[PDB]
């Protein structure tokens, strides 16, 4: 009577999990707390290797040992509740799975109380969309490594596959390391839409192109380097009419909306003293937008140069097209960066070049863009930034030239390009061997003693500079 | 006998704090829980009024009632070693003032803890570094608003006075108000300082000006508009030489660090929703600046155009020093545009006005831009964005056209203008009634199903988008 693994959750997401478990031989236990969800999945899912159960002893008694159970209800306390009111029913060496966008300090703390209770904690990243979890995800799951191999089989075969049969899931690290890799990807998803959004205003308001030409220059440059799900969605996007046969996203309100998991990106970058420039700013970005009714007005009151370019047209899309592939480098290189450093200061031993290979597929940033980052740390896994690979490096000194021109272009004719600007800073800063930081720390010497190193004596001095 | 004030802590600061209350007629008790540091200042303070103790009991009993405690010890778990072991000795309306640089949350924290055992607790900005405790500093102190009264008296005497005489201390607002607006006075600090290191740059790497020229170009610009104190200390700076008659700031090493203070203003504005911009790339400026061994393997391998200016270089300076202003213009708009939001969250009701009023003179932004902020609100006290007041207005849509410039020309000669380019891109995202965010919320839609809103049509939307 006893079923291989358990899924607790049936909105969409945990439904589409736990049916896509079970299209790959699985027995499958559901169970959600409001019953008549779970009524809804078996009539849905009549034939299926499906077993309803009706209360959490039912549940918990309707699986295998050691118990695997994934968590798909929703963050904070109803996640809380529903491992609190587990707990005292599970054994030891049983394993939960919670699948959620959970932030990753709750996963640390999930982990380390369970653990005190002999129970496995595995917070695991899913990335991909409802669809993505029906067909093949992209999975991120940290914690217990032991607890990992046991469900192993279960997460391989349930994942997207690259385009060399890899299984976009691996082990990740300890705790919280998993939820932590999926915040990262959400901060890298939101640095790539705005500078697919940064290209379209440069499309739209400079070079007056139509929602059909832009389209159809998103679809060119979706078969070439830029390849993403993310640029192809966007061509569709510029495709899609109303009823009167205008563009609809033309028609909708250009308040981005956030549910967090991005600023907490750049939260955890800030604390980790990691400089994360450009899916900052795309943040930054988000807010902005949202304040519409405050634009609405400094637009009436504000003055600014009219946009009017005169050059040539299609040479500059290119330039565009360079701009937009250096800057999600240097984002990337950015976020990479990242994870090196929060894998030292939490000792979780990342392998970048794993978490490059499982977003190869699934995920929303997946794009040919990311097998290069594996073979960068393929070629290299001490490479300390993706701008020093050869082949990212080669890219960068030369596309370099279009993006200055993109961003100078912009700044001339008034429109943002907040995520192409830090790119060109912090390309030009990172190879900057010196920079005027000196003058900073003369300044807080002069009016604070916080003393300075120098550049041709060694030790730590300090200037009576008046 | 019985001492007016007590001060516990005889670090550089507490001391010279102490020198600064006795200075104006105030008997002072000190104790330092390390007595060497408390022998140190006795000896220092031959003729003063300053009586030592070396217990916390003795501490407490050689003060009148109600009793003013000011704490100057090490933020995090020394200051609440100190509060603890004061609880038990105090009498009911006694005021505890702390007064290092800690994060407004555990002074939240510790003014509830202190009220439910009837004790007052100020948490108390002070800017002006050692000199400035000493002489005359900033004072921002914000608790409870009748023991702010009654200390009033003291703080008014020791704080610098701005030259309509007005002290530069004032009731911030109640528990952590007062440590959230110095943490904001920081990430100011952070901003004003990248601005004029990019200037400075600018005029090195783009214009080729000697340390001489320099130092006569902050001079100059000290006797307009831009009159500031960091702007006077960095033409003293480039003026003094080593000891082989060289420019000692070109000897610095450029690291300004990681663990700073002015990421916690970043970390609140990103929780918040307020675009931090201009502020946050200044603290990014710093991490990149720490990593030198980092850039220098970067400067030998990666390329980019040799910076060459063919122009008029005056006219080019003046247009470097209408972007500097315009960009303070843009950071002080975000930074008190933080504070607004913070003060309706927080519900403080802070008078923005009289903030700017007290950091004329004494903390270190001091600059006669902050009589104009003062301004601004007095002549509106409900302003959402300094970007709209009057005389700002007038300023940044005249002088957005030097910016640009500035940035243009940064941007194509590889110097790296990180606070320029986001002032620019602040100013232009702020204005634009329409922005590309519609094409972010399409694809968070053709993903995510998050729905999306119209700008036509009211209500919320979902689209099949393919």
């Amino acid at each position: 009577m006893t079923q291989q693994i358990g899924v607790i959750g049936l909105a969409v997401m945990g439904k589409n999990l736990a049916w896509n478990i079970e299209s790959r031989g699985y027995s499958v236990s559901v169970f959600n707390r409001s019953s008549e969800k779970t009524d809804l999945m078996v009539e849905e899912s009549k034939g299926k290797n499906i077993h309803p159960t009706y209360s959490l002893e039912e549940f918990v008694n309707s699986l295998e040992k050691p118990r695997k159970i994934l968590l798909m209800v929703q963050a904070g306390k109803a996640t809380d509740a529903t491992i609190d009111s587990l707990l005292p029913l599970l054994d030891d060496g049983d394993i939960l799975i919670d699948g959620g966008n959970t932030n990753y300090q709750d996963t640390i703390r999930r982990n380390k109380a369970l653990a005190q209770s002999a129970i496995n904690f595995i917070g695991m990243g899913v990335s991909g969309g409802e669809i993505g979890a029906l067909t093949g995800p992209s999975l991120m799951p940290g914690g217990q490594e032991e607890a990992y191999n046991k469900v192993a089989d279960i997460l391989d075969a349930i994942a997207a596959k690259a385009k060399d049969g890899a299984s976009c899931v691996t082990y990740i690290g300890p705790n919280g390391a998993g939820h932590y890799v999926k915040m990262v990807h959400n901060g890298i998803e939101y640095a790539d839409m705005q500078l697919i959004a940064e290209s379209y205003a440069m499309m739209k308001e400079l070079l007056g192109m139509s929602h059909e030409d832009i389209a159809q220059t998103f679809k060119d440059w979706n078969a070439g380097e830029l390849e993403s799900y993310l640029i192809e969605i966007t061509g569709d996007i510029f495709m899609k009419l109303d009823e009167n046969k205008e563009a609809l996203v033309e028609k909708i309100l250009d308040t981005a909306g956030q549910k967090g998991t991005g600023k907490w990106t750049s939260i955890n970058a800030l604390e980790l003293g990691i400089p994360l420039t450009i899916i900052t700013e795309s943040v930054f970005a988000r807010f902005i937008s949202s304040i519409k009714e405050e634009r609405v007005n400094a637009s009436k009151e504000l003055n600014g140069p009219k946009a009017s370019f005169d050059g040539d047209k299609k040479d500059f899309l290119e330039k565009i097209r360079k701009a937009l592939y250096m800057s999600k480098i240097c984002s990337y290189a950015q976020g990479f960066a990242q994870m090196r450093k929060a894998s030292e200061d939490n000792e979780w031993n990342l392998k970048l070049g794993d978490l490059a290979m499982i977003w190869r597929e699934g995920c929303i940033i997946r794009a040919q863009f990311l097998q290069k980052i594996k073979d960068a740390y393929d070629n290299n896994p001490g490479l300390q930034n993706l701008l020093l690979d050869p082949y990212f490096k080669n890219i960068v000194t030369e596309y370099q030239d279009a993006l200055r021109d993109v961003v100078a272009t912009g700044v001339q004719n008034g429109v943002p390009t907040p995520g192409f600007s830090s790119s060109i800073n912090y390309y030009d800063s990172y190879r900057a061997a010196d920079l005027p930081a000196n003058l900073i720390q003369a300044q807080r010497d002069y009016f604070g003693a916080h003393t300075y190193e120098r550049k041709d004596k060694e030790g730590v001095f300090h200037t009576q500079w008046i």
